[PDB]
């Protein structure tokens, strides 16, 4: 089997991407944030505290003939941005892009933090990191990908995120029309439960490539590119008037600037992030200070290849017995 679904930016900045997901029978379609940095499929639901729901579409298990309470199971998750959610668990039929899993754990939120309530466009998350991070207790649950894997034509999924445009998540196949050149594969460590890999270095603009190992994660659920402070300082030093602002919480730059590209290495291959991808616009409405898309990972404890990086590439998440990542230009 295979599946193919379109993923759509939630706003004009590509802050996140939503993908429609069918849950239950008859289908209830919710727009989920596919997150390769976490391992829970959780949804706004008929159980979510009413004051914490503001425009999201909810999953109502009582209206699904295939829903069953997973008795005694609870979940609770905290993300890198300080957001959180928790609740109880149902099993139900879940389909993405035509690919169906029966008996998927659907984590029903009883509580969500303010950042979720305030984002009306995201109805929940679909985690695609390794199932070792799943938070369900006392019986850990599998991701949608791990439950689909054995049925797939190939044990893979691909992320093809758009810049200010829709893109695609595919399950079970490589679309050889979706990228240019060849795919370069690189090793993955699953020790922390992430798609963790080592970039071979970077360049700023037309500058020389610096060969240096940068360990980080491929995380579709993180907007920005978080790299070591040395690398980030080298990038922003090429933008007149850029500076790190403790008040704003990262590097800002004049909105009048033209940003340089940023290149990262994947083995001997190179992925180029155009400068435009690094512009996240005014820090507040009408400001002439703009927020940068490359930020320091110092204090986060890991480097994160978030959407700024991933949307410059066709990315293969190879879930074979020995996982690997692949990157191609597009
Ligand atoms: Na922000």
């Amino acid at each position: 089997s295979t599946g193919s679904a379109t993923t759509t930016p939630i706003d004009s900045l590509d802050d996140a991407y939503i993908t429609p997901v069918q849950i239950g029978t008859p289908a209830q379609t919710l727009n989920l944030d596919f997150d390769t940095g976490s391992s829970d499929l959780w949804v706004f639901s008929s159980e979510t505290t009413a004051s914490e729901v503001d425009g999201q579409t909810i999953y109502t298990p009582s209206k699904s003939t295939t829903a069953k309470l997973l008795s005694g199971a609870t979940w609770s998750i905290s993300y890198g941005d300080g957001s959180s959610s928790s609740g109880d668990v149902y099993t139900d039929t879940v389909s993405v892009g035509g690919l169906t899993v029966t008996g998927q754990a659907v984590e029903s939120a009883k509580k969500v933090s303010s950042s979720f309530t305030e984002d009306s466009t995201i109805d929940g998350l679909l985690g695609l990191a390794f199932s070792t991070l799943n938070t369900v207790s006392p019986t850990q649950q599998k991701t949608f990908f791990d439950n689909a894997k054995a049925s797939l034509d190939s044990p893979v999924f691909t992320a093809d995120l758009g810049y200010h445009a829709p893109g695609t998540y595919n399950f079970g196949f490589i679309d050889t029309t979706a990228y240019t050149g060849s795919i370069t594969y690189t090793a993955v460590s699953t020790k922390q439960g992430f798609w963790e890999w080592t970039s071979t270095g970077y360049a700023v603009g037309s500058g020389t490539f610096k060969s240096t190992s940068i360990d980080g994660i491929a995380d579709t659920g993180t907007t920005l590119l978080y790299l070591p402070a040395t690398v980030v300082s080298a990038y922003w030093a090429q933008v007149s008037g850029a500076k790190s602002s403790s008040s704003v919480g990262g590097y800002v730059f004049p909105c009048s600037a033209t940003l340089p590209s940023f290149t990262f290495g994947v083995g001997s291959a190179r992925i180029v992030i155009p400068g435009d991808y690094i512009d996240f616009g005014p820090i507040s409405t009408g400001s002439s200070s703009c927020f940068g898309g490359i930020q320091s990972s110092a204090g986060i404890g890991i480097n994160i290849f978030g959407d700024v990086a991933l949307k410059a590439a066709f990315v293969v998440f190879n879930g074979a017995t020995t996982p690997t990542l692949g990157f191609a230009s597009k």
